[PDB]
């Protein structure tokens, strides 16, 4: 049959904001472990946790100083091993982030590498002579300024596509690749069975490091994804590591042209199993990265369609509406106003759990958690906001009020407010002071209230997950968008083995009449949200309530 990961439902945990168990205001491993019964009851097959490794935390745990030790704030290695044992007892799996484009500059490999020109760690990184009293070339960093940083100790520059404190690892060095593979086995042998390769497209560097041409400088991110040994290295990794495990691998793919996505995920190529791309979640984001741009459902579905098409017959996509870097799903894609929050959250759940691909639910979206009501720029932890302030407010391009109004809608801090467990102090997230303020709407929106209520957003997610689990077409089935130009009602089929299901979701806060394709008829209604009655068997049309969603078997 199909690989386990194609029919699994994943849940993303950002452990810092999930559950604190020692009152320091920061979520931890023990907190996740104590909530596994909750996640199991929701119907979750596998949990992806954000970086859990030893890190100085200059970049949210993506600057790793020891790949074989855990992040101290989350707990100890034994806490981690206990988490794995409790997952295994429940038949659940763990996926981890793998950040091997670069390490922390505090990694012992880098401390050794930088110490002299002649040491066995020199080539674990990229060290080059400057040119003409300047850097080795004109490479810009994703985080601003030059991608080359001089080290007075040897007089050479080291490469960092990202932060200055994140030197790129040298995949051209076989010994380095072998270290990385050994490290991956360390985690897989502990029972980890999913690995998400962050910024996977930048692993391979261009031989000789020529200057970027003026055209390339205008999209340097794309140039950095075109290293000539990229797919060779991923194939080697697959052969040396993943051939020996049942684990799923996923690539965080960005910077590359859409048409290159299949190279990472086509099963025949033996590279990675599935793709994370950002076309949908960034579909309404302005170029400045803090404004939004008006879009419609037509744009939404067309974006879904082109990514689904790119996976084709042999590739596989993840699907998500939320993550740790983005505004809340219901606020972003639904309508978080009080009249529509629950209805639209349910509609987005139906979309999520009937998309072709492996769905990832972001912690708290199953409750219909919303964006946070920021009142001042001082309310943001978000390091990006500080940068926007410097680049746009201090330069006089925008006022602080304009920045606040808009980043409130787009900031990743919206996703990072603590998970709302109940209506006790700080929503039961912590007995102390939470590292980031809890949304005051926790008094209404919390797991304790929702789990006990058959009509809640939580209960609807759980019901959908059960339906998806028992309906093969809704995971591995084909997908067909009935009308990509329609900006009111999202309608599509999922089909497998002669069984065809129709999904219909009203994206308007108004009644809409929906006519099935001529010749198609409803056989059964599996589930609906915001509907007072299912259609009759034989129906050729639906009368949809505001934000109504449904899954139907068609004749
Ligand atoms: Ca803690």
């Amino acid at each position: 049959g199909a690989p386990w990961w194609k029919s699994a439902v994943f849940y993303q945990v950002y452990p810092r904001s999930f559950k604190d168990t020692n009152g320091d205001g920061i979520g931890d491993f023990k907190g996740l472990t104590e909530k596994l019964d909750y996640l199991k009851g929701l119907g979750i097959d596998a949990i992806w946790i954000n970086p859990h490794y030893a890190s100085p935390n200059t970049d949210n745990g993506y600057d790793i100083s020891d790949y074989r030790e855990v992040m101290k704030e989350y707990g100890t290695m034994e806490d981690f091993d206990r988490l794995m044992a409790e997952l295994k007892k429940r038949g659940m799996r763990l996926m981890v982030d793998v950040v091997i484009n670069h390490s922390s500059d505090q990694h012992e490999w880098f401390k050794s590498s930088r110490a002299s020109k002649d040491n066995p760690y020199r080539d674990y990184y990229f060290w080059r002579d400057g040119k003409d009293g300047h850097e080795p070339n004109n490479y810009p960093s994703f985080f601003g300024g030059s991608a080359w940083e001089k080290d007075p100790v040897t007089g050479q520059y080291y490469l960092h596509y990202f932060g200055r404190q994140q030197p790129d690892l040298n995949w051209d060095t076989p010994k380095l690749r072998e270290e990385l593979y050994a490290m991956l086995r360390f985690w897989l042998d502990k029972g980890v069975s999913g690995m998400r390769f962050d910024t996977v497209a930048t692993y391979s560097k261009t031989p000789g490091f020529p200057d970027l041409t003026p055209e390339q400088m205008k999209n340097f991110a794309e140039a950095y994804t075109q290293g000539p040994n990229l797919h060779r290295y991923l194939q080697e990794m697959h052969e040396k590591v993943f051939d020996h495990y049942d684990a799923v691998t996923a690539g965080e793919i960005f910077g590359a042209p859409l048409n290159q996505v299949p190279l990472f995920i086509d099963s025949r190529r033996k590279e990675l199993d599935m793709a994370f791309t950002f076309d949908l979640i960034c579909y309404d984001r302005a170029l400045d990265r803090w404004h939004t741009i008006p879009r419609t459902l037509a744009d939404f579905r067309q974006t879904i369609d082109k990514v689904d098409a790119i996976a084709g017959e042999y590739g596989w996509n993840t699907f998500f509406l939320g993550n740790h870097d983005n505004p809340r799903a219901v606020s972003h894609f639904g309508d978080d106003r009080p009249q529509w929050r629950e209805a639209s959250a349910k509609a987005l759940a139906t979309v999520t759990l009937t998309q072709r691909g492996t769905p990832f639910i972001f912690q708290g979206d199953e409750l219909g958690m919303t964006n946070y009501p920021f009142k001042t720029l001082q309310d943001f932890d978000d390091i990006e906001v500080k940068g926007f302030f410097q680049d746009y407010v201090e330069t006089g391009k925008a006022t602080a009020e304009e920045l606040l109004t808009n980043v409130a809608l787009t900031s990743r801090d919206n996703a990072r407010t603590p998970f709302q467990w109940d209506d006790s102090a700080n929503a039961g997230f912590t007995t102390g002071k939470p590292w980031l303020k809890v949304n005051p709407n926790y008094t209404e929106i919390n797991a304790a209230r929702e789990i006990g209520d058959p009509k809640s957003v939580y209960s609807f997610y759980r019901n959908l997950i059960s339906i998806r689990h028992e309906t093969p077409a809704l995971s591995t089935g084909s997908y067909r968008d009935i009308d990509p130009s329609n900006a009111d009602v999202y309608a599509y089929t999922r089909s497998q083995d002669g069984e065809t299901y129709l999904v219909v979701v009203n994206f308007k806060a108004e009644p809409r009449s929906f006519t099935l394709p001529d010749g198609m008829h409803i056989a059964e209604t599996l589930i609906e949200s915001s509907s007072p009655a299912a259609p009759a068997a034989g129906a050729a049309s639906l009368e949809l309530q505001p934000w109504q969603s449904g899954i139907y078997k068609v004749k």
